[PDB]
This record gives C-alpha cells, structure tokens and sequence, in this order.
C-alpha cells in the first residue's frame, strides 16, 4: 500500500486535500459546549397545590400520580419529594441511550390520564412534564438604578417584553425566570367579611360569575331565512381588563338598598402569583432568566447572539432599567478551549524545531509539519461522522493524541533519512527501502492501540460517557495517523527531499551501546531491578486517592444560607444582607455582583432557605493563587462560622453540574411494609447513630431531607358543627381561601391573560390569635367563631416527604473515610441495614446504583486488551513467545506518572487514567520499533542476538529522543499553567510527562534485556 | 410499525374524546397500552399456613408487589386476580327508612368528612414587616 | 368557542408560539385566528426530518402551554396534527 | 397475569421479573409464598 | 377583511336590580343565537 | 425557490472541485485537469 506511491505522488495530494476538506466544513458545521451530555436522562413531573402541607401534598397528588407510571420504556428509578409549600417534583431517571423526547411523551401520555384523579385547585395550576438537564448557559439579571419599579415591576416586564424575544434568536433551549408576572389580587379583610355577614366562599362565587366568556353566535346565522343579506358575528361581555372594574363587582345588597360590592370589603392590587422567592442583586431589586441550551448548537454563538439581541432592547427600556450578568460560564469555556487549541498549534511548532536540532535539512521538516495538522483536521471530520462535538472532553483527547502524531512521522521521516545515511540512496529508492522496515509493524500499531482504546469506549452509565468521549477521538487521531503514514508520508520523501551544529560531535559520540552491551552481559543483575518498579508501581497505584474531575476556577461560586427551623423570610433575608456585605466590604478586589436569591436552596424551596449567584472578577484582572476560589470559598466559610442562627457555607461549583461525587456514596432508606413515617426516623437515627461509630470507615454520613417541625393543628368538632348548623365545606373553604390562597379565574392585562388571586391580607393572617377574627355563615345567617365550633392545638410534622420507587423513603449522603475505597464503605452500609427493624429495606440510588450494576468491567474489559495485544503482536512476529519482549514494557510508563502523581498532589481521576494509556500507547509503541528492528536483523542477516539487539538499538536511539522531546516540551506548559481552566491540564499534563519520561530513560534500556532474555528461554 | 409513535398517535386522538365520556368512566382511569393478546406469565401467591384469605393475599399483591412490577421495563401491563381493599360501606335500606336518609346522604357526609383540606400558612408569604413564625396550618386528613 | 379573533389571539396563539421555540428543525410557522374561536398553527419542519420525532416534540412542549390557556380550550382539546393541506382526491356522492 | 410489550425480549423480560420478586420476598409476611403455575419463557430456553 | 360586528353589551347592575342572574342570561343569549350542544342521542345505532 | 436558487452556484463549485481532484487523482498531471476545466465553459454555454 505505501509502495503504490512508487509513482503517484499526486494520488497522495488528492486525498490529503479530501482530509483538509471533509474536515474543514465539518468544523464549520459541528456544535460547541463545555461537556457533552453525561448525565442520564431524566424527566421531572411538577406539581403544584397552593396551601397544602406536605400531607396533602403526598396523599393526593403524589401517590396519585405515582401509581400510574407503568408501562413506560427503559426506567431505572423514580423518586419524588413533597414540600409544605405545596410543590411535587417527581423524577423518573431513564437508561442511558433512551430517547429523551420519547420518554418524556410517554411520561406525560400517563399523567394527562390521570389528571381527572388530581384535585381540581391541581389541575388548574397545571401540572408540568419537563426534561431535567439543568445547567444554566447564562443568567440574564434584570434591575432598576434608582429604582422605582419593585420585584414584581420588573418580572412582570420581563416575561411581558424580553421573555418572547430571547425564546427566538436560534439555539435558545428552554429560559426559566427567576419570578412572576402581575396578577389580579384580591386582599380580603375580615372585618368586613364579618361587618357584611359575607364569607369567603361568597367573594369567589361572584368573581367566576362576573368575569366570564360567553359564546353568542352570529346574525344571519346558518341556516339563514330566505333573502337574508346580512353576517355579524355578535360580541358579548368579555373579560374584565382593569383594576377599577373589580371593586365594582355585587356582593350582596342589604334589604336597606345599599350595594355591597368587592372594593368595600377588600382591597385590590396587582401585585405577583406568588411570593415566595425574592431576589436581589447587589441589594436592589432583581429578576433574572435561566437559559438552557438547544441541540447541535454552539455555546460560544448562542451567548453572542443572545448578547447581541439584549443590546437590541437597551433603547426600548425604561429609564431606569438595565441588564447585568450574574452567572456566564461562556468566556470560561471560551479561555479553556482556546488554550488547548493554543497547545495543539504550539506542538505542531515544536515539532518543527525539534526535527531542525536532529536533522539538519529545512526540506525535512515540512513533513511533519504536513501529516500532523492533516490528521487533526480528519479527526474533526470523523467526530462529525460519530455526531459529537467540540468540548472539553474532546480537545484533551486532542492533545494526548499529538504524542501519537508526533511518534508517527517522527519515525519513518527519520528512518528515510537514516538509509540515505549509511548507503548512498536516492530519495526513491530509500523511501522503498524504509517501507521494508517501518510498514508491517506500523499496521501492528494501527491495532494493538486500538485494543488499548476501544474497550474503554464500553465503559457504561454516566461516567463511561466520558470514557467514550476520549476513546473515540483517540482512535480515530491513530487510525488516521497510520493511514496518513502509509499514504501522504511516503509520498512526501520520495519527492521535495533532495539528496546528500557542534551537537553530532556530542550526539553520535555517545556510550549508550558500550552501556547496554555491558548490561546485556549481566541480565540477572537488572531483571530484578525490573521487579522493585512492579512493586513499586503495585504500591503508589493503590495508595493514591481517588476522583472524577479537577476543581476548576469557574469565576463564579455559591453560597448557601439556611436557617432554622420555623423561620421566616426576613429573618433569612437578614442573613443575605450580610452576606452581600461581606463580598462588598472585606472581598472588595475579586467579586463583581452578588445575585442573592432568598427562598430557594437546594432541593427545599422553604422561607427559610436562600442562595447567593457570587461571580467574580475578570482573570486577568485577579491574578495570584490566594485568589482563587479553592482559597476565597475556603476564607469566607471561616467568616461565616461565628454567624448565628444560620449556617452559611461558600463552596464551589462542581465540574459537571449534574453528577454527584467521587469517594462518596448515596443511600435510601425504604420501609417496605408500611410501617409509618415515625416508625422509619426511628429506623433513621437507628441507622446514623450507628454509622457514627466507624470513624475509620465512614465520614460525613447524613440524612438529606429535613427534620420534623411544629404545625398549627386545627380541629373541628363535628357535632358543634352541625348543632350550629355550618358546613364543613364553608369552613374548610374559609380557612383555605384565606390563609392560603385562592386562584379563581383569569383577566387579559395588555392582551395577555393573567390570573385572579383570593387571600387574606396579611395582617390578619400572622399569628394564631388571627383564627378569632374569622367567622363562617350558618344557614340562617348567623355569624360563627372558629373557636365556637374548633379547638386547635401544636404538633409536629414533616416539612418534606420523601419517596422512591413508589414507597416512602429517607435518603442518606455519606462518604468513605480518607484512605479507603467506597466500594469498601458501601459493602458496610448495607452490613448496618441488614440490623434494622422488620421491614425497612434499602438501594442505591445516584451514582451509586451505577457503580453497582457496573462492577466488574474494569478488570474485565483490560483482560480483553490483553489479549488482543498480545495476538496482534503474536501476529506480528513469527512467534507465540515474541510479544513479552514488547508486553513488558507496560509497567515502565506507569511508574513515572504514579510518581509525578505524589511529587504534586494529584490524584487518579479521569484524566489521568486517558494519561496512563497514551503512555502506555507510546512506551509500546517504541518497545515495537526497537524488537521488529531486532528480528529482521536475525532473519536477513546473520545477527548473532547481542549484535542483533545492539545494531536495533542504536539505530532506533535517534527517533525514540525525537518524540520524547517533542512531547515532553508539548504538555510542558500544561503542568506549569495557572487560573484560567488550568484544573484540567495540571492533571492531563503531569500524568503523561512524568510517566514518558521513564518510558524513554529506562524504557531504552530494558527493552533490549526482554528481547534477549525472553527468546534464550525459547530458543 | 414503531409501537411508540403507534401508541403516542392513539391517545393523541383520544385525549381529544376523553372530556366527552362520562365522569365515572374518568375517574376510574382509562389506559392506553402497548400489550400483547396473551399472558407471559403468571405469578401465583399463596399462603403456607392459613392465616390470610382469598381476599387478603390479594391486597398483598396489589399494595405491595403490582405496582413494581408494572414498572419493569418489557411489562406491557399487569392483570391482577383479585382486588386491593377498599373503604368497603354496606348500605341498609331499612335503617336509611328509619332515620329518613338515602344514600346520597351517605355519599355527601362521606366526601365532606373525609378529606384532605389544604388549609394555608401561619405567617405565609407576604408577610407583615417583623414576622418572626412560620408554621403550616393541619385542617382534617384523610380517615384511616 | 364564540370569541373576538383579537382575543384568541392574545389568550391562545401567542401562548402556544412563545412555547414553540427549541423544537429542533424549525423552518417557520404560520397561524391563524378567526371570529368563530378557532386556531390552526402550522409548524412547517425542514425537509429530511422524520414527522414522527417532529410530531412529538411539538406535543410536550404543547402540553406547558395549557396550563397558561383559557380553561375552555381544555375541554374542546387543543390537537396536534402531521398536517397536510392539498388534496389527494375528492370522493363525490350524488342522487339519481 | 403479566402481558408483554410489543417488542420487548420475552426471556430479558420475564428474568427481570425475577429480580423484582426476589427483593419482594425478603418482605413478605410470613407464610406467604410465591408460585409459579403459568409461564411460557421456560419453553424458550430450553428448547434452544 | 374587516368585518362589521355586532357587540350587544349586557350592563351588569341594570340586571342585578331587575333580579336577573347573568348565568340564566348567558345561557339563553348562547342557546338561542349561537346554539347549544346538549348531549346525546342514538340514531340507528350511532351516537350522534 | 429562493433555496434553490441561492445554494445553485455553490452546487457548481463543489462539483467542479470533485471533477477536479477525481481527475487529478486518475490521470496524475496537475495540468491535465486544467486542460479539461477549461472545456467546462464550451458546453455550458450551449445549455443556456
Ligand atoms: C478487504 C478486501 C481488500 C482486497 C485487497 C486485495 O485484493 O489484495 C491485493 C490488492 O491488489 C489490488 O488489486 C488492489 C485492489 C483495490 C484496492 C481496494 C479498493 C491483491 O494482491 P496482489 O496480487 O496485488 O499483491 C500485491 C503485493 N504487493
Ligand atoms: C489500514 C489497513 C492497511 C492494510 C494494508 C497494510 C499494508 C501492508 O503492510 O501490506 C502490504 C500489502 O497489503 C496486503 O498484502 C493485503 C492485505 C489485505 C488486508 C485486508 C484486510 C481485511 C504488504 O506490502 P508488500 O507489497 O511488501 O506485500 C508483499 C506480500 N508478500
Ligand atoms: C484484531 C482487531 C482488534 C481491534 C480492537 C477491538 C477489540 C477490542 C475491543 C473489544 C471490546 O471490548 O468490545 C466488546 C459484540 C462483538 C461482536 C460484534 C462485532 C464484530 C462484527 C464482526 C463482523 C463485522 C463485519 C460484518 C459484515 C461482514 C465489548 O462490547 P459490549 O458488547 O460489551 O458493548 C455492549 C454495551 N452496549
Ligand atoms: C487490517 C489487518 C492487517 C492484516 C493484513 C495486512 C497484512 O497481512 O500484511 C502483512 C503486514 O503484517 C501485519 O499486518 C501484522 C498485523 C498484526 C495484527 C493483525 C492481526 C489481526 C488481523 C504483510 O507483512 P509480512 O511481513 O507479515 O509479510
Ligand atoms: C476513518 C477512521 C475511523 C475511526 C473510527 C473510530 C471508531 C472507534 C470505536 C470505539 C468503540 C465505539
């Protein structure tokens, strides 16, 4: 195949300029974000039920619900929550590989069947089917200067005005606000209520009378009269539009003729749907839009056309309003790709004077400098093919592949030089002399490194998903770089490389085989020095901590405030005061803004929760590593220690916002027999109390739910209901309406219908002493008390519910103690629950149910490349005992990367382990070059197997320093890179170029000791 | 034919029909399902020893295992052979004479003296400027 | 059913297009909104996409949009269907 | 009685039928005992 | 193109004193001019 | 119609650029395609 380009040189450019074509309008055409989609699909049912504990929540919407997801494809679990502010968030995790627009229709294709099964105050909130894939592209804020529009001034303005338009300019996902638009809002007072002998129940009743629709039909009307000669459509009474018509709505008239209308007994505003949640940035007022992003789109093109619309509305504002940028992760997956594409330009360079220092001849050069940005561009043409895109996990698959590149035309490229060296060959006649060398055990490259790098694509279940995305852009940078070593290679030396510096004078006066040939001589005296390196790298793997993805500046973090319980939202906005104070009076030089959000944590949405959006400054702008988020988080959680009431911990945000965590597990807690609610705490606390006695084994074990809290039981007497005659669903009604809300019909506000909302105002419905100021019609109009008819009392309840799998549940986040696995720490917990009361079980849940439906694939899928290597390297020599000379070599390479790993503080995460195998990739590769060499030497010649090995060795001495160099030098900056995304390539980085620097300093010298000391015991 | 746009184009359609059917027909829970004619399997349970009925093996199987198995993936859908329990109220038109009821009299006490009632907050948002309680108000629940 | 056409169009047909953005493939579309309360949206794809993932991924997002509608569209049932607007043959019937 | 989907492997569905009442059985009230009187998968595997 | 319509508007206090409830109103504007789907009968056999 | 018209011309040079590298690839010559890409506009003119 290379030696078919004896006279086609031209055949060779043809199909060079396909590769620099197919993968240039594939670059053109492919999508940029930060990380692929790792996570498995899930699908979230929201529910909402305004008033309701988390009871009533669970009684009648979650099990309801629950107990009709059946039949749908490719489930692994379900888990759902109940909140006391009447919220339902059932999860339904799906397989890896399902569709998720399927699963997502067959979710709600079985809850749009169970909907006449719901309440009705549920079914008119509407209950919401969507993909949960959370990660925020980038938060637009939205706030005054001055300020006279409040919270709901400015919400209201954004989903009326800006939400429509950023929901256009292609590539926007869903956008999600941080608020509510206006609504109709109707404040009862009691007084009057009680002045009027009017109810609650009497105030609904007439707004979804007076504000209807009706339809009316036409003149002229189908069938018409004969010589009819006129249509109208006729037009009734429509919705109501403003806030004056309300108040004029009839209640009741008094026998006397005096009107009893709305505004006389209650009070009208247009203020929020709800609120629960209100934020800030930097103290004054705020709203805000999550955006999510669409598929096979770029990131970097949809936050410069989203910016680029936003400055299209800036004129249209009030005066007074302005947008700011809480949260934008864009310029840092702009920096962190840019400086990897940085690397690979800068390694093509560094080829290009590596290869001047050796050879001494311009025309050479431009070789390599051809064949590697070759197959860098193919390799963007087969991600294209695959359906992937540019990412972070494909661009260090990058840069490990250009040690590769760089190995196959450093080798050849040379070799052709080298037999122009010691025969006086011309050009053409010594490339077909390198191609009875370098062409046979360049296709056994081809294939034992792809037996390196395919079984590791088969690694499954959201961390796989990484794996795949390194060993598909690897592959395809060594297939290439072969087919681009066959072809386009050859063809370049046997044209433009013209025939027939006090370093050679250094260089080819080297000891090296004066040295080997003494250590040929005695081979026992270093194959033992071969086993301390086994045991040595036998005992830095295994004590060497364990991870998943560095932690990374993102130039934003968070921090989370949460109160205690029964606290109310002044008092945690109290606490978010003094958070924003602090990042703007004692961390003045790092943070721009500060988006407190008070209402919403992490998984509770109580009034005792808040969060804050803290961005930081430019990177440039804050150098040094005492700026950095890894200390910043770590210098204000020792500030906020000695707050009181509260517990406020800045932390930082994880690399993927959406996986869980390494060395560290995730537990549930089902009871499996319907034991209770206080039957599983007690299970619960059985449980931590006796995981807190394994110090050695188990740290950070909790519960992740809430803790019983104090509720205001209210209690009717059935008989003193009835003796005075009310009815239960009057005082049920009063109660809820009032103290909780009532949404009971729609208005148009600007053309835009918005809701009406009934509920007390707020100073009569603070405090237990308020119950006295509500009294219910009988029916003979006879104003009652609740305490006439109601006792009431205090007692605890639960704040949120959970369940999984359909049953109740309690989950529990722990972790394995510094210095053990958590395999080891999961085996316990479930030796711990095997010693719980009758009928409480458990699972895994999490990351944890896939590290155990996952477990041995590790060491079975390596056994697979062992094999496989092992017979293409059988297939490659004649013998069966041939491929130890070369399988050898693979613990040379791990033992410079386990110690750069302790010289630096790193540790085995997933870019490491892609680290070890292009190490391994490359120690194996040269190990090739140097036995193929070794062998001919025997069989064309007669090489007595010391003048064999010796004559290899020194003539593949030359080309194994080229690539070395060239690659040490490459991933050099990458273990010296500090700030920005440099998380990444300190861990990419360190791990290879220690590890190849004993694969070229010790790996050269062992290699000739397996080739001879192996085949003597097989001669 | 792809059996899930298949089954996603049938109540498509019937979603559209589904508000013009009768009310206890809704209430009860109508079902679109991929299935095939016959069973699979079928998976008995009975009791060794005696001390549960007919009718107590099957609130077993149904509050405890149908619901699992329904949600395993190839499950078209689940034919149990019994019943859960239910609330179970039998009526007698003498005593109902006697004291001048009718069953709707018992239909209407029961829907008003069993119910979940969402009853607000103590201190709920917006709140007075000085709150310093929040607590949920617990009107009735459900009888057990 | 019996409603102005300017208010269907701000009740019902604003509220389904700014819900119908994200879906993937996206040509343009092209609604409508007469007096007698009806409303057709067009959502016309891009040739090559298969109608059964477009026909799918226009209803899960339809169905975040009813709990913004009008109550009385839901009882009428707001469809979606792989549409058509030629005719492929008329089939007439007469009396002799 | 269990119906299969349309599509759905008769032999990866009914052993994964298997693995759901094997965490049901640790649960079970005592003396009760699950019976299989009807099954048409063991014909699938043991006549191939 | 822009058609003549016929908006006939129901004022609503002038009923509330003549003792008129506006849902017997609305339901006898709509039966009368526009028509009204009751519920259903069976001609020869279909629901019609 | 403005889809067809407007991607027409790019049509015509991506095929011109494959008839090239096919030629280019068969008959070695870099100067032997250029012999023929010049006769392209002797037959074109007669189509329109
Ligand atoms: C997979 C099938 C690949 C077939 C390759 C093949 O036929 O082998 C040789 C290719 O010769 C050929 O004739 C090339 C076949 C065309 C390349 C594939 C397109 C024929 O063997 P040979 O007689 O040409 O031996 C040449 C000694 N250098
Ligand atoms: C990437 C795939 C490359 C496969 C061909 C690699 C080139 C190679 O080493 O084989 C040359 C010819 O290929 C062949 O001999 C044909 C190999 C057929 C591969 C079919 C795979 C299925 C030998 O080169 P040569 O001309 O010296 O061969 C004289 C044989 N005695
Ligand atoms: C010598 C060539 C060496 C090249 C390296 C490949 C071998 C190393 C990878 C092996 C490997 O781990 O894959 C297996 C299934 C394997 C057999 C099917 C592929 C072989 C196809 C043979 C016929 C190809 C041509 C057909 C037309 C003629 C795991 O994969 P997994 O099964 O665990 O993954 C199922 C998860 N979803
Ligand atoms: C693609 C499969 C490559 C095997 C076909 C290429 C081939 O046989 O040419 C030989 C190259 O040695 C080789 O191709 C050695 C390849 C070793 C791995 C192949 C084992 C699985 C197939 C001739 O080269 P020669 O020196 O053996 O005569
Ligand atoms: C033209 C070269 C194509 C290389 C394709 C790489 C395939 C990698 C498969 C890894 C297992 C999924």
């Amino acid at each position: 195949m290379p030696n078919f380009f004896i006279d086609r040189p031209i055949f060779a450019w043809v199909i060079a300029i396909i590769i620099m074509l197919a993968g240039g309008l594939a670059i053109l055409k492919l999508p940029v974000a930060q990380y692929p989609t790792i996570a498995p699909p899930a699908v979230t049912i929201s529910a909402s039920y305004p008033g309701a504990d988390a009871k009533t929540v669970q009684d009648t919407v979650t099990q309801v619900i629950e107990q009709n997801m059946n039949g749908i494809d490719n489930l692994m679990y379900m888990s759902s929550n109940s909140d006391s502010t009447g919220t339902v968030q059932i999860t339904l995790t799906f397989e890896s590989g399902t569709d998720a627009d399927i699963a997502q229709v067959q979710v709600q294709n079985k809850l749009q069947l169970a909907m006449p099964l719901l309440p009705q105050e549920v079914q008119q909130q509407g209950v919401s089917v969507e993909k949960s894939s959370s990660s925020f592209l980038m938060v637009v804020g939205v706030i005054n200067t001055d300020g006279t529009m409040t919270q709901e001034d400015i919400s209201d303005y954004v989903a009326a005005n800006m939400k429509d338009a950023i929901s256009r300019t292609s590539g926007v996902g869903d956008v999600q606000l941080f608020g509510s638009q206006y609504a109709m809002r109707i404040w009862m007072n009691p007084n009057e209520l009680n002045k009027f002998q009017l109810t609650p129940v009497d105030v609904i009743t007439a707004i979804k009378a007076q504000n209807a629709q009706v339809a009316a039909g036409q003149l002229g009307g189908t069938p018409p009269v004969k010589g009819q000669q006129l249509n109208a459509s006729i037009i009734a009474q429509t919705r109501l539009t403003s806030t004056e018509e309300f108040g004029k709505i009839l209640l009741k008239v008094n026998q006397d003729g005096s009107r009893v209308l709305l505004r006389d007994v209650a009070k009208i505003e247009l203020g929020g749907e709800n609120y629960d949640i209100i934020a800030e940035f930097n103290g004054q007022p705020a709203s805000g839009l999550g955006i999510k992003l669409a598929t096979g789109a770029n990131a970097l093109d949809t936050a410069a056309a989203i910016r680029a619309e936003l400055a299209k509305m800036e004129p249209f504002f009030p005066s007074g309003l302005k947008i700011v940028y809480p949260y934008d992760t864009t310029p840092f997956v702009k920096i962190s790709i840019h400086e990897v594409v940085k690397t690979l330009v800068e390694a093509i360079i560094l080829v290009f004077l590596v290869m001047y220092l050796f050879l001494q001849n311009f025309r050479a050069t431009l070789i390599p400098t051809i064949a590697v940005p070759v197959v860098l561009l193919g390799t963007f043409a087969v991600l294209a093919a695959f359906g992937f895109s540019i990412n972070t996990l494909t661009m260090f698959g990058m840069v490990l592949a250009i040690g590769l590149l760089v190995a196959d035309a450093i080798v050849v490229v040379e070799n052709v030089e080298r037999v122009m060296a010691e025969e006086g060959l011309p050009p053409k006649e010594a490339t077909r002399k390198s191609m009875g060398q370098i062409q046979g055990a360049l296709v056994g490259i081809a294939m034992v490194l792809s037996a390196v790098f395919v079984p590791m694509a088969f690694f499954g279940g959201s961390t796989g998903a990484i794996y795949r995305q390194f060993s598909i852009t690897i592959v395809s940078a060594m297939a290439l770089s072969v087919l681009v070593a066959l072809i386009l290679t050859p063809a370049l030396c046997a044209t433009m490389l013209k025939p027939i510096f006090n370093r050679m004078f250094e260089k080819s006066t080297h000891h090296y085989t004066d040295s080997v040939g003494g250590i040929l001589r005695s081979t026992g005296r270093y194959l033992v020095l071969y086993l301390i390196i086994v045991v040595g790298m036998a005992y830095l793997f295994v004590r060497l901590p364990s991870s998943f993805l560095p932690d990374e500046d993102q130039g934003v973090f968070m921090t989370m405030v949460q109160l205690p319980a029964g606290a109310t939202q002044e008092r945690t906005q109290k606490v978010l005061n003094e958070v924003t104070h602090y990042y703007l009076t004692k961390e003045k030089n790092n943070v721009e803004s500060v988006f407190a959000v008070n209402g919403f944590g992490f998984a509770g949405r109580g009034q005792n929760t808040g969060i804050a959006f803290v961005s930081l400054k430019d990177w440039a702008d804050r150098p040094g590593e005492e700026n950095k988020v890894e200390a910043i988080t770590m210098r204000a959680t020792r500030a906020f220690s000695q707050i009181k009431d509260a517990m406020v911990f800045a932390f930082n945000l994880p690399a993927i916002v959406e996986l869980g965590t390494a060395t560290g597990f995730d537990f549930e807690l089902i009871d499996q027999a319907g034991l209770g609610h206080e039957k599983l705490t007690q299970a619960r606390n059985q449980l931590l109390a006796e995981a807190a006695k394994h110090p050695d084994m188990l740290t950070s074990v909790r519960p992740n739910g809430l803790e019983d809290t104090p509720q205001f039981k209210i209690d009717i007497d059935q008989e003193k209901a009835q003796a005075l005659g009310v009815s239960i669903n009057d005082i049920n009604t009063t109660l809820g309406a009032a103290w909780g809300g009532s949404y009971v019909n729609d208005f148009i506000d600007r053309g835009r219908v918005k809701k009406v909302y009934v509920m007390s105002e707020a100073k009569y419905r603070m405090l237990p002493d308020d119950i006295g100021d509500w009294y219910v019609r009988a029916a003979d109009g006879q104003m009652v008390p609740f305490s006439a008819f109601s006792s009431s009392r205090w007692e605890y309840g639960s704040p949120r519910l959970e369940r999984y799998n359909g049953l109740p549940s309690m989950e529990i986040l722990g972790q394995a103690a510094p210095g053990k696995s958590t395999g080891e720490a999961m085996e316990l917990m479930e030796q711990l629950a095997s010693k719980l009361p009758t009928g409480v079980g458990y699972d895994w849940t999490g990351m944890s149910y896939q590290e155990r439906l996952s477990g041995n694939q590790a060491p079975s899928l390596y056994a697979i490349s062992l094999i496989v290597v092992f017979l293409c390297l059988a297939a490659l020599y004649e013998s069966w005992s041939i491929p130890f000379s070369v399988m050898l070599v693979v613990p040379l390479g791990v033992i410079g990367a386990l110690l750069a790993a302790t010289f630096r503080g790193l540790t085995n995460d997933v870019y490491f382990q892609v680290g070890l195998l292009t190490t391994i990739g490359l120690s194996a590769k040269n190990a090739i070059l140097i036995v193929e060499f070794a062998k001919d030497l025997m069989d064309k010649e007669g090489k007595g197997l010391i003048e064999a090995t010796l004559d290899a060795v020194r003539m593949r001495l030359r080309p194994i320093l080229m690539t070395s160099l060239a690659f040490i030098l490459g991933v050099m900056p990458l273990v010296i890179s500090t700030g920005a995304g440099s998380g990444a390539q300190n861990a990419v980085g360190t791990g290879v170029m220690g590890g190849m620097v004993t694969a070229t300093v010790l790996a050269i010298f062992f290699v000739p000791v397996f080739f001879v000391v192996v085949r003597r015991r097989f001669s």
